[PDB]
Formats: C-alpha cells, sequence, structure tokens
DNA sequence: CGGCATACG
DNA sequence: CGTAT
DNA sequence: GCCG
C-alpha cells in the first residue's frame, strides 16, 4: 500500500465504508477545532481504508499500512471488536459537533464563522434567521436556500443543468464547451453541488467569458444567487414537477492550454488533489495546481494536452476518475 | 522536529 | 473572511 | 495524527 492516494486507485464505493466513515467523522471534528494536521490524517487513514481490496476483519490486518498508528488503530479495534468506537459516538452526540456541522453546512459559513456563532450562544438555523444584521447577502441566500441546498442533487438533475448551461455559453461564446467535473464525474450517483468547465478550442477566445454566461442565465430567470472572474458559485433554479428546487452549481473558465490542469484539480475528489500536490513536491520537486505544472529549477511549464500525460510526467500509473476516490 | 495543497471571489 | 476540487 |  503506497502512502500517497494519488499512486493507488480508490473506487467510489469500497469493502470497508463503515470503517472509513467513523474515521471521517474523526477528521472533520478535528477540523471544526483548526487541527489541520489530524483532519489530514484522519482522512489520509480513512481513504487506505477505501483503496483495500477487501474487508479489514482483523487489527493484525492493518500492520503496515500506511497511516494507521495509535489512535486510528484504536478506533479500528473497537469497531471490530464492539461494533462502535466511544470516541466516535461522543463525538456525534456533542453539541459542538452537531451545530458546527450544522453551521458549516451552509453556504457562506465556515469554520470560523461558525465557532464564533457558537461561542456566542448561537444553536438553530432560526437562531440566524433572528438576526439577520449579523449576516452577508452570501449567508442569507444560503440561511434562505438551506432546505434545498440540503436536498441531495441527482444525476437527472444533471443532465436537465448542463443543457441549460451549454444554451448559455452557446450565445455567449460560440464553439465553447462544458465539461461535467467534480464528484458527477467521479461517477457518484448524487451530491450537494454540480461542478462544470468552460472553454473554448481558440487559446484565448475564452477572456471574459464567464459574465457572459451569467448574464445570459440570470436573464432566464434561473439564478437564483451568484456574485455579481472565471469562477462562479452559483445556486441555480431547477424545474422539477409542477414546481422547482434551489441547486448549487460552479462554473470555471479555463484557457485551453490550461485545460488539463483545470479538469484535473476540478475532478477531485479534495484528498486526491491534496495528496498529487503533495507528492508532486515532496517526491517531484515540481509545483501542481490548477493552472499547469512548474520546474521551479528550469523555471519551466510542462504543456499538458491531457490528463494522462499529466499523470505520466508525475511518474504515476494513469487513474480514471472513477479511481481518483479518495 | 517540520510538514501537512492550492488557488480564486 | 468565503468558495472550490 | 502520522511520516520521513
Ligand atoms: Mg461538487
Ligand atoms: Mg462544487
Ligand atoms: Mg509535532
Ligand atoms: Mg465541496
Ligand atoms: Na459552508
Amino acid at each position: 500500500m503506497p502512502a500517497y492516494a494519488c499512486q493507488r486507485p480508490t473506487p467510489l464505493t469500497h469493502h470497508n465504508t463503515g470503517l472509513s466513515e467513523a474515521l471521517e467523522i474523526l477528521a472533520e471534528a478535528a477540523g471544526f477545532e483548526g487541527s489541520e494536521g489530524r483532519l489530514l490524517t484522519f482522512c489520509r487513514a480513512a481513504s487506505v481504508l477505501k483503496a483495500l481490496p477487501s474487508p479489514v476483519t482483523t487489527l493484525s490486518q492493518l500492520q503496515g499500512l500506511p497511516h494507521f498508528g495509535e489512535h486510528s488503530s484504536r478506533v479500528v479495534q473497537e469497531l471490530l471488536e464492539h461494533g462502535v468506537c466511544e470516541e466516535v459516538e461522543r463525538v456525534r452526540r456533542s453539541e459542538r459537533y452537531q451545530t458546527m456541522k450544522l453551521f458549516t453546512q451552509i453556504f457562506g459559513v465556515g469554520v470560523k464563522t461558525a465557532d464564533r456563532w457558537y461561542r456566542e450562544g448561537l444553536r438553530t438555523l432560526d437562531d440566524l434567521r433572528e438576526q439577520p444584521q449579523k449576516l452577508t447577502q452570501q449567508q442569507k441566500a444560503g440561511l434562505q436556500h438551506h432546505q434545498d441546498l440540503s436536498t441531495p442533487v441527482l444525476r437527472s438533475d444533471v443532465d436537465a443543468l448542463q443543457q441549460v448551461v451549454e444554451e448559455a455559453v452557446g450565445q455567449a461564446l460560440p464553439g465553447a464547451t462544458v465539461t461535467l467535473t467534480g464528484g458527477f464525474r467521479r461517477g457518484k450517483l448524487q451530491g450537494h453541488d454540480v461542478d462544470f468547465l468552460i472553454t473554448h478550442p481558440k487559446e484565448g477566445q475564452e477572456a471574459g467569458l464567464l459574465p457572459r454566461v451569467m448574464c445570459r442565465l440570470q436573464d432566464q430567470g434561473l439564478i437564483l444567487y451568484h456574485q455579481h472572474f472565471e469562477r462562479s458559485f452559483c445556486i441555480f433554479r431547477l424545474p422539477q414537477p409542477g414546481s422547482w428546487k434551489a441547486v448549487r452549481v460552479d462554473l470555471v473558465v479555463a484557457p485551453v492550454s490550461q485545460f488539463p490542469f483545470a479538469l484535473l484539480g476540478a475532478t477531485g475528489s479534495k484528498l486526491f488533489q491534496r495528496e498529487l500536490r503533495r507528492f508532486s513536491r515532496k517526491e517531484k520537486g515540481l509545483w501542481l495546481n490548477s493552472h499547469g505544472l512548474f520546474d521551479p529549477e528550469q523555471k519551466t511549464f510542462f504543456q499538458a494536452a491531457s490528463e494522462e500525460d499529466i499523470f505520466r510526467h508525475l511518474g504515476l500509473e494513469y487513474l480514471p476518475p472513477e479511481q481518483r476516490n479518495a
């Protein structure tokens, strides 16, 4: 088992679901307390289990696996022996965890804002609605639409949204293309948002595109919220039988020369990209981001034509999106 | 021990 | 500060 | 919390 998540296939569904979910609870709780190092380790340990070819049934099977030390091993041991881990259950039922989870799930609210509100004594969404002076317009949108945004987005919803985005993109810039990214490109059947990447085959033609797209979507009555650039974080109005629902949609524009890097970054998973960038810098001496791959010794950028190119240039076996579910 | 991904709105 | 993968 |  290699130590970096980008060195091993990680499928969407796997053989250690309960064990990984418990470790991910501890990762999430670590983040609510600002402990980014412990969040990473618990996330990494969870991802190792997702990469295994069969269920862990005995503690001996953790020996030699990366990112399993005393703490993550004890969690697994308790789950295997009793079906429950006391630490995990204590976190799950704690007022701090449940409220930070509730608050951070609001669009426009992060850990720092949620923590401040928690310390001020706030606990519920109605507590927040009773004091709109404390809210940004973004938070107001997130709170107004919270119920809809808590409902899973389905793959049928994605097809409908892609068509309306393509329509607006086609008027804004003929020949521009729309690619589905994020979790749905990795094969997820549900999600909490839809992610798209837009480019144009002629380098430079994509300049100024996203304002033109957003203006056209807003004119069509499809935009319930947006920030108004090259990234937009929108709430869309999606038709439903006899009504509609609010859906989070993210749009990204990249020049075609950067498209492989932007596609790689936007396809994720989040942990996969963190691990890939860590691997690039620490093992290969190259600096990876959503725009390119930089050799800081020669001061040159690697021209990729495909994701396959990028994996080859990092000396990694290629992984299709469906195997990047770290 | 230091390090833990990286960018844009 | 927020957002995203 | 774990790795190198
Ligand atoms: Mg997504
Ligand atoms: Mg998104
Ligand atoms: Mg230390
Ligand atoms: Mg997200
Ligand atoms: Na949030």
